[PDB]
C-alpha cells in the first residue's frame, strides 16, 4: 500500500521530497490533456482559454479528492476517489463533456459564463457588490460575508478559482464538500456544532428580507422544530456536520437559512 498507483502517482507530480500536491503540480498534467485529447484540441488555438479549463479542472478535482481541506492532496485522498479511473477512461473517450466528472467542457464553459455574468464591475473579480448587483434575492449578505471572510479558503475579493467552489456548492448542496463549505460558513465560532445564535444569526437577515417583500417570516421557534426534526441530530442543541450530511435534507436547511429564493420556492 505503498507503492500502488496512487503513491506512484503522487511521486509522479509531486516536488522532489513532497509526498504531497498542490494545485500547481497538476498543471503539466492538465496541460499535456489540453494538447493531446481530440475534444479539446481546439483550446490550442485559444492559449487565453487554457488557464479558466485547466484552472476549472483543478478546482473540480481538489473539490471531490482534496477531503481534508488541506490544499495538499496524498495519495490517500486519491485512492478513496475515481481520479485515475477518470484519467483511465479520459484516454478512451472522444467526447471530452462525456467526461461528466472533472474534465466535462460544457461543464467548465457554464461555470465561465456565469463568472461572466457576475462580474458587473468588469473588473475579472467578483465582489461582495456583484453578488447583490445580480440577484437581491438569492444569498443573504451574512452568508456572503462569511465566505469573504475566509470561511472557506481582508482583500475583499473573490478569484475566479474561489469563485469555481462557490458556484459548483451553491447549485449543488447535497454532495459532501458541498455540506462543508455550507458548513464552515454557518459555524462562526468554528466549534463544529450549529448553535442556536449562530442559527438565529443567519435566520434575522431572512426576516428582514421578508418583511421587506410584504411576506410575514415563519418565527425561529417553529422554525427550529421544523429544522430539528429535518436534521434527526444526535445532542438536541448540537447540530454538527455529520448530523447534516447524514440526514441527506442539507440542501433544504442551507436555503431556509441563506437562500430567500430557493426557501421561498418550498
Ligand atoms: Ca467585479
Ligand atoms: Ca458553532
Amino acid at each position: 500500500n505503498h507503492h500502488d498507483d496512487a503513491s506512484k502517482f503522487i511521486c509522479l507530480l509531486a516536488k522532489p521530497n513532497c509526498s504531497s500536491l498542490e494545485q500547481e503540480d497538476f498543471i503539466p498534467l492538465l496541460q499535456d490533456v489540453v494538447d493531446t485529447h481530440p475534444g479539446l484540441t481546439f483550446l490550442k488555438d485559444a492559449p487565453e482559454f487554457h488557464s479558466r479549463y485547466i484552472t476549472t479542472v483543478i478546482q473540480r478535482i481538489f473539490y471531490t479528492v482534496n477531503r481534508s481541506w488541506s490544499g495538499k492532496i496524498t495519495s490517500t485522498e486519491i485512492r478513496k476517489s475515481n481520479f485515475l479511473q477518470t484519467l483511465a477512461l479520459l484516454e478512451e473517450e472522444e467526447d471530452i463533456n462525456q467526461i461528466t466528472d472533472y474534465f466535462s467542457y460544457e461543464h467548465f464553459y457554464v461555470i465561465y459564463c456565469k463568472f461572466w455574468e457576475l462580474d458587473t464591475d468588469h473588473d475579472l473579480y467578483i465582489s461582495q457588490a456583484d453578488l447583490s448587483r445580480y440577484n437581491d434575492q438569492a444569498s443573504s449578505s451574512r452568508i456572503i460575508e462569511r465566505i469573504f471572510s475566509g470561511a472557506v479558503t481582508k482583500e475583499g475579493r473573490m478569484s475566479y478559482a474561489d469563485f469555481v467552489w462557490f458556484l459548483i456548492s451553491e447549485e449543488d448542496k447535497r454532495n459532501p464538500t458541498s455540506i462543508e463549505y455550507w458548513f464552515r460558513c454557518m459555524d462562526v465560532d468554528g466549534d463544529g456544532v450549529l448553535s442556536m445564535y449562530e442559527l438565529e444569526y443567519f435566520y434575522e437577515e431572512q426576516c428582514e428580507r421578508m418583511e421587506a417583500m410584504g411576506i410575514e417570516p415563519l418565527p425561529f421557534h417553529d422554525l427550529l422544530c421544523q429544522m430539528l426534526d429535518l436534521v434527526k441530530p444526535a445532542v438536541d442543541g448540537k447540530i454538527t456536520l455529520r448530523d447534516l450530511k447524514r440526514c441527506r435534507m442539507a440542501h433544504i436547511f442551507y436555503d431556509t437559512f441563506f437562500n430567500l429564493e430557493k426557501y421561498l420556492d418550498h
